[PDB]
Order: C-alpha cells, then sequence, then structure tokens
C-alpha cells in the first residue's frame, strides 16, 4: 500500500495506536553564507528553518511573508508536516540548535549559534554537550512514540562529512534538497574540513561531529537515545540526513540501538532518489527499518508538489515519517495532498 | 493530611493518580533593578530565575556559583522543588518569558525581552500575545495534570498592580519573597504605574497587563486555560501572586473556573502570612480551591530552613503546588525537608 519497507521487523505494529510527540530540531550552517552547498533557495536559506516550524505549529510562516521554496521554486516539506499536524492532532514542540534566525513561535533554545564553517573543520566545539542537552530534554518528554525531524540547510553535507569522518562509504550517496546535487563541491567541503580538523581513524564521533557535523545531529541523538533507552520507538524522521544521525547514535550507544526501537522515516523520493543511495548508506550501519510514505504527488493539483517526482525538495521538516505514523494509523495519503491543495492559495499568496 | 484546603470542592481526588508535567515560568522585572521592591536578594536577583530552573532541571545552578538566596540568606524555594521532582519522578521543562540572564538547561522562549517598569506604567506591550503564546504552547503538552509555578522577582507587586487595576481590594494582601514587606513602596509603585497608564474599569484585562503586569502572568493564564478547556486539572502553583494570575484567567474565560480544574497551590508560608491575606483576595475572584502543602521546618536543622517558619522566602518555584501535588499522591512530607538537608552542602557547602 502506502509505506515502503525495508527491514520492517515489526516496527511498524510499535508504533500503530501508540501516542506521539513531533519534534523538528533546526539549525543553521555559517557555510551556506557563502558557498551554495544547500539546494534551499538563497532567497529564503536564512529564514527557512524558523519560518517551517512556524508553518508546522502556527500554520503560516512569521519570519518570511510566504513558507520556504527550492531553488526549483517546489514548497517547502513543511506543508507535509502541517497537513498530518492537523489531519491526525499531533502535538508539536521544536528545537532551536542555531538557526540563523529564531522562530517566533514558542520554541526549545539549545544552543543560540549557528554551526559554523564546515569546510575549516569548526562545524562546533560542544558536541559531547549537544548530546547530553538532547538526552536530557527527552527525559522530560513525556510520549509513546518519537517523530523527530530536521531542518537544517546545508544538511547534506554535514551528513556526508560525518559519514565519512566515521569511515562510511557515503561520496555520491547523500541526497540534496532540490534536482541539483552538487557533489563535487559537498566532497570539496567536507574533506577540506575533516582534513584541517585531523579527522582520522582514531577520532571520536564528537570529534567528527565538532569538525563537520551539524547541530542538530547530537541533539537528535540525545533524544532519540533517550527514547529508546527507555523501550520507546523513535522515528528519525528525515532522510540521508538521519542515517547520520543513526551512525551517530551507533558510535554513541550501540546497545541501545540493538534494541531495534528506531528507525528511519522518510519519504518515496528520498528512497527512491537515483542521485543518491539511502538504502545503501543505511545496510553499512545496521539492521535498521527504513520507511517511507507515498504521496501520490504525480496528481496533485498543485505543479510545485508534482515537482516533488522530479527530486524538488524530496524530504524535510520531518514530512517523511511524520506521514509513515499517520499512514500507519489510519490517514487516507490522498487526504495530505488535498489539505496542501486547500491550503496553498493563502500560504503562498 | 499535611494539606490544607480551602474550598477544597473535591479537587485532591483530581489530582490523587495523574502525571503530572511541572512547568516554571520565570521572567525578570526593570523595576526591582532600581527599586527595593522584591524579597530575593540584590545580589543574585538579576540571575536568580534562571539559577532556579537549572537547580529543578539539572540539579546545579549554572551561572551562580550556588542557588539563589533571599534578602535575609535563606534558600531558595526551588530547593523544595528539585526535592519532589527528584522523590517523585516528576517529568520538567521550564519557560522564559523575559529573565534578564537567560537559563543554561534547554529552555522554551517565549519572550527574550525582561518585563519592563511598573513605575511608569510601561511593563510589556505584549500581554495579549504572551496569552495567545501560552494557550498554543499548552495545546501542544501532553500531561494529565500541568503544575505550572513561577519564578519572577518583583512579582508580588505586579500582582498587586494587576488586582488594584481590576478593581480588587488588594492593598496589604500580597506576600513578599522574605520577611520584610514593602507594603508602601509596592502601593506606590504600583498606583502610580496605573495612573500613568490611564487604568481604569474600561480598561480591558490586557491594558491592565500592559501597564503593570509581569510577562509570567499572560503565559501562565494561557496554559491553564488551555487545559482546564481539555478537561484536565491545573495547579497554580504560587502565593498570592497566581492569585493575580487567577483574576486574569477570570476576565478572559469566567466560564472555565466553573469547571473547577484550576486550583492555587502553595505553601502553609503563605496561606497563614500575617502580613498578605490570600484567602481574602481568592474570595473576591471566585469559588476556587486553594491548597496549601505542610513541611514541618520548625524541627529542621538548617537555619535557613527554620527562617521560613519566620517568613523568609515562604514560596516560589512553584515549591508549594508541587508539593501538594507530592503530599496528595503519597510523599511524606518530611522526606522534603529530609532531601534538603542532605543535598545542602552540595548546593551551598554549608
Ligand atoms: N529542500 C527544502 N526546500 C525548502 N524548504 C525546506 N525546508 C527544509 N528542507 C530540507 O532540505 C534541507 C536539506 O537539503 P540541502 O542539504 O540541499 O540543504 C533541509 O533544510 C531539509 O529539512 C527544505
Ligand atoms: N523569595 C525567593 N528567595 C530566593 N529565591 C527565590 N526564587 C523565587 N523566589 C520567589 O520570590 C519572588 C517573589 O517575591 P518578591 O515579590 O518579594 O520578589 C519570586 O521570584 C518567587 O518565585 C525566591
Ligand atoms: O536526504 C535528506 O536528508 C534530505 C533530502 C532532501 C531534503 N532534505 C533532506
Ligand atoms: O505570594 C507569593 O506569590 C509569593 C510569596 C513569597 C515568595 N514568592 C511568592
Amino acid at each position: 500500500m502506502s509505506i515502503i519497507a525495508i527491514n520492517e521487523n515489526g516496527f511498524l505494529d510499535k508504533i500503530k495506536g501508540r501516542n506521539p510527540l513531533f519534534t523538528c530540531v533546526i539549525s543553521s550552517i555559517e557555510t551556506t553564507l557563502s558557498i551554495p552547498i544547500s539546494g534551499v533557495h538563497r532567497d529564503v536559506i536564512k529564514y527557512t528553518p524558523s519560518a517551517d516550524v512556524e508553518l508546522v505549529f502556527y500554520g503560516k510562516s512569521l519570519t518570511l511573508k510566504t513558507p520556504p521554496i527550492d531553488a526549483t521554486g517546489s514548497p517547502t516539506p513543511a506543508t507535509i508536516t502541517r497537513a498530518c499536524v492537523e489531519l491526525k492532532n499531533i502535538k508539536n514542540l521544536h528545537i532551536d540548535a542555531g538557526a540563523f534566525v529564531k522562530p517566533k513561535i514558542p520554541f526549545i533554545e539549545i544552543d543560540e549559534k549557528p554551526t559554523g564553517r564546515i569546510e575549516e573543520g569548526k562545524a562546533m566545539n560542544n558536541s559531547k554537550e549537544l548530546y547530553m542537552k538532547g538526552y536530557l530534554l527527552g527525559k522530560n518528554l513525556d510520549a509513546e512514540l518519537l517523530i523527530v525531524g530536521e531542518s537544517v540547510p546545508g544538511g547534506t553535507t554535514t551528513a556526508l562529512g560525518v559519514l565519512l569522518g566515521l569511515g562510511y562509504d557515503a561520496e555520491g550517496k547523500v541526497s540534496s534538497g532540490s534536482i541539483n546535487n552538487p557533489h563535487e563541491l559537498k566532497i570539496k567541503v567536507v574533506r577540506e574540513g575533516l582534513k584541517k580538523a585531523g579527522i582520522n581513524e582514531k577520532s571520536s564521533v564528537f570529534d567528527v561531529l565538532n569538525a563537520v557535523g551539524d547541530k542538530m545531529m547530537p541533539v537528535v541523538a540525545g533524544l532519540a537515545i533517550s527514547f529508546a533507552e527507555r523501550n520507546k520507538p523513535v522515528i528519525l524522521a528525515g532522510g540521508t540526513q538521519m542515517s547520520a544521525v543513526l551512525a551517530v547514535i551507533k558510535e554513541i550507544n550501540k546497545k541501545v540501538l540493538d534494541k531495534n526501537l528506531i528507525a528511519i522515516g522518510t519519504t518515496e523520493f528520498v528512497l527512491n532518489d537515483k542521485k543518491g543511495d539511502l538504502k545503501g548508506i543505511v545496510e553499512q550501519i545496521g539492521n535498521v527499518p527504513v520507511l517511507a510514505s507515498k504521496f501520490y504527488f504525480e496528481k496533485a493539483k498543485i505543479e510545485g508538489l508534482k515537482n516533488y517526482c522530479k527530486g524538488s525538495v524530496k524530504e524535510g521538516v520531518g514530512a517523511g515519517g511524520i506521514a509513515v505514523y499517520s499512514i500507519v494509523n489510519d490517514l487516507e495519503p490522498t487526504k495530505i495532498r488535498e489539505f496542501i491543495e486547500n491550503k496553498f492559495y493563502e500560504w503562498y499568496k
């Protein structure tokens, strides 16, 4: 039907009828101000993480007059996430780990300062502290299931860097937030940063994150470990970015990862992206469920949604994973498309 | 039962066996740095709201070297709140509505800017927006019971100003965070602010808050209404400050008080404060439960706790209300005193 499952291993039955909390962890990356690594449109990238979570939580962007778009003009995947929050009454609370511009909605502040210059190997100096903060926050969140997404423009580059720094075969395998995927530029950036920071086989996961990660990653790892340690399921709601978070979790607490309570929840558009290879990254990390939602956007009435099928946007803001939860719990998939179609005119003017 | 109850109305049964979320809403008031209205010690007042929630959430204050103290040197009531969250495994997540210096723990940011000059009638310009933010946040907090506290040094003064601005008889009835309760100074501050802002019987509740409230108040009112509207109980965990919040709630949504889902949870020290009159404020607002926890601090080894019985500190950081929840759910009250005594050296090196 409307969920594509790889290595499902009973995970879907652990989430049917369970009470979720959705949280999106946001960050900005200083590199994106000067180097065109991101597929988010340059005119909105500084405002995109906060505008995304404003749309999800409040129903419209406040930091921008219309919600964000990718380079090809397709709408933010926060449109999908908002549709699911409304259609399934999903409680949502969002976390800042360094957006350039902060949300105008209530939000959880973990670190005001953006992710740094990846090409200098100076992403952050505090990845262990951010992990600890995500874990301690997670212990105070009460839900039966955590659905944790991201909005980090540039985050497919940091995902590549972290996977490479940990020793995985990831060149050419990470996705992009738009149709074009400038792999040569991304490799140049992360290889430079890994070299400058002296990353090698002996480096710890926190050294790798400090060099070329983004600040969302340790926070999400902490939240996820806090839930799985308590025997609660977690959907890492994202694409190849969440494969990097999964690799980080394996380095921090493999025993918790081995409980089989953590899955990747993404979209059909990422799973079927021929310019990357999500399934192939995950195979290197472990036997972890990969679940992808189908949207039937080929027959959407919004051209920008039809363009997801060509590679525009694909994923983000937890869209794929929140849709997996929603569809497993009985939401008819075309209700997502119809919701967006209904709200699109007022959102985009 | 170690609980003093006024107009209980069966509320104690609504909180027994329910899973709580504890949240402390923090703010700072610009007036407190210029005029000595607060009972929090002037050396630490700027840092107190954030140090309080750091103690509760993490177990250590992180900018201050030790936790806060009142003007007499007695320990912050966050000691009680920390004891309860540990002893009863209470989940907690704290909210900033304008502390001067922010927490170093994760926290929910609602408004970074402090509450302004009460004596100028310029507390804030955005009470309506702050109410809506607390309301929408509350819809996204999943708990069976909300325990909502505050840490707002100077908050007994803004409580007096809001109560007077709404037309209550409140002079001499608000409490104080230390032994001295400077009623004549407080009344001058708030009546000057009310006059400057032009507040009268035609003003809205948001006009009153914009003149002389603190930013915690509309946030808490929104949180509380969001829960009670959903048929869930709320403990307003504070003293005379929460009576002002209750009056705000009545102005915004009086019918929600008819559900009997909102109670004030405070300490014996506030209820029995002979320099204030909590019961006499609440009687003017409505038939709302007022529940007060007993601590048996007369028998403590630490002078700082014994001083609560003489009027030091009294309440704050949700201590009274979280203790009401804990005692109703079978916590032996003296385990609080004992926990504090056991950690006092780690916290204060005394
Ligand atoms: N693609 C997107 N388009 C419009 N709005 C978006 N908000 C998030 N994303 C998504 O794309 C970004 C990652 O892709 P890259 O590495 O190319 O920047 C993240 O922000 C992700 O959430 C968006
Ligand atoms: N009294 C206190 N002493 C030490 N630390 C405190 N933290 C909060 N309070 C408490 O006292 C303050 C209100 O009293 P006033 O209007 O006199 O300032 C609030 O901060 C309240 O939480 C404290
Ligand atoms: O692979 C990802 O994580 C991804 C792809 C497209 C857009 N946002 C994220
Ligand atoms: O009356 C109050 O609200 C109060 C009294 C003392 C300390 N904190 C609050």
